[PDB]
């Protein structure tokens, strides 16, 4: 019905590659985090607002910059923000439904995962200070161009350095990103 091939890029995905999925209030909390201006619309210039606010924090390159740009521009898009239209809260619903199966698309046709690029291009961002690897205070810094509150760091640090070597890895942070997403 709503969301289609024309609408959406995972409808666009799914159907490029002959998957004919169709789809049949902790969820909406999370539309209306993104939703800015409360106007029941999310778009783009918003969803830029967090990695803007996250390149103030730190010292990355122009290049790591650009790249989690881009990668937080293409996860979002392919979660239904469309360049004019962006995204109604009467769609967010099936836009993460559609993207979910997109995912898996993805995955088996051994395809990147979109959400494993954006965490990727946040983990060069957030290692500040070039040893390697995202330690717990480069996390808090992540919890605060996110606006949550940043001892909460300490959870979410603690779920994530699943091998306990006290600091997290890029697949620890992908695991982080997509317990968040999907
Ligand atoms: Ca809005
Ligand atoms: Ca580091
Ligand atoms: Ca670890
Ligand atoms: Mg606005």
């Amino acid at each position: 019905e709503r969301l289609n091939e024309q609408n959406n890029e995972s409808y666009r995905y799914l159907r490029s590659v002959g998957n004919q999925w169709q789809f049949n209030s902790r969820l909406y909390k999370r539309f209306d985090t993104f939703d800015l201006d409360s106007d029941g619309k999310m778009e783009m210039d918003e969803v830029l607002y967090w990695p803007d606010r996250m390149r103030q924090l730190v010292n990355a390159t122009d290049e790591q910059v650009e790249k989690m740009r881009d990668a937080v521009r293409v996860f979002f898009l392919h979660k239904g923000v469309e360049p004019v239209n962006g995204l109604l809260r009467e769609d967010w619903v099936e836009a993460n439904r559609v993207f979910a199966e997109a995912e898996r698309e993805r995955e088996r046709r051994g395809e990147p995962s979109l959400i494993a690029l954006l965490s990727n291009s946040y983990y060069d961002v957030l290692d500040d200070d070039g040893d390697g690897t995202v330690d717990v205070d480069e996390l808090k810094t992540m919890m605060k161009a996110f606006d949550v509150p940043q001892e909460a760091a300490y959870t979410f640090f603690e779920k994530a350095d699943t091998d306990k070597s006290g600091k997290l890895e890029r697949t620890e942070l992908v695991h982080l990103f997509r317990k968040f997403w999907m």
